[PDB]
């Protein structure tokens, strides 16, 4: 399959299945506020009215599933992240927003247990309305996504950025290439104010960086373009220590 069949599916999947219920296909993220890369992943947001059926749910997790990058497949598919908001449920705003519904890749072994993404709390999601807003394509529907959502605090956004720190300082074991440029994503965003891609924001911030920080920073930009770089030995605790404190400051 190529970039431009996988996203006309996701389109048609979305309309079969979600009918009348369904407000807005949008499309977000690297692919659209820098470019479709051939490493780039398909980012997708979808508006609805009601929520989704337990069946629903199941169905859209059946279809969406061949037509998306598999981890590890040395395919040349790219990975399909879609998320599911009520129109309804994000007015008044209150952070952490909810959410319907995730299809994602790091979700499949939970998903082969018959898993099933419930409503939820998401204190990412704000962050990702934040990024959408902002910019977007509209793939499907009658309205812009800023007519869908409300006035997004950047004071949300940040203590969403924030409190993910919080947590992945304490689980960058075994996922360093992405704790480390996470961080160095989050450190940009708190204080320009745009989001960026994490090997450009790598590069960026190691630049501003201590060099056995930027040494460590830059070994990560490679593993996440492929390399393997088997962190066992590499102290990755300072570095993310620096880039916490350092965030710390906002």
């Amino acid at each position: 399959l190529n970039t431009y069949e996988q996203i006309n599916k996701v389109k048609k999947i979305l309309r079969k299945h979600l009918k009348n219920n369904l407000i807005g296909t949008y499309m977000f993220g690297s692919g659209v506020e820098s470019g479709l890369k051939p490493n780039s992943d398909l980012d997708f947001l979808v508006v609805v009215s009601e929520p989704l059926t337990d069946q629903s749910k199941e169905i859209l997790i059946q279809k969406i599933r061949p037509i998306s990058k598999k981890i590890g497949d040395k395919s040349n598919l790219r990975y399909i992240e879609l998320t599911i908001i009520i129109q309804q449920e994000m007015v008044p705003w209150n952070h952490p927003p909810k959410q319907e519904f995730i299809y994602g890749e790091w979700l499949q072994e939970l998903y082969e247990q018959g898993y099933i993404p419930q409503k939820e709390l998401n204190s990412d999601l704000t962050i990702m309305l934040y990024q959408a807003k902002r910019k977007n394509k509209r793939i499907y529907g009658n309205y812009d996504l800023e007519e869908l959502l409300p006035d997004i605090p950047f004071s949300d956004v940040r203590r969403a950025i924030m409190d993910s720190s919080e947590e992945l300082i304490d689980n960058y074991q075994d996922d360093e290439t992405n704790s480390i440029l996470t961080l160095c994503r989050m450190i940009l965003t708190m204080d320009t104010g745009k989001i960026i891609p994490k090997d450009i924001a790598g590069n960026a911030v190691a630049e501003s960086s201590p060099l056995e920080h930027r040494e460590r920073i830059l070994l990560a930009v490679r593993s996440y373009l492929g390399e393997n770089i088997e962190w066992t030995n590499e102290n990755v605790n300072l570095t993310i220590n620096y880039l916490n404190n350092r965030l710390k400051k906002l």
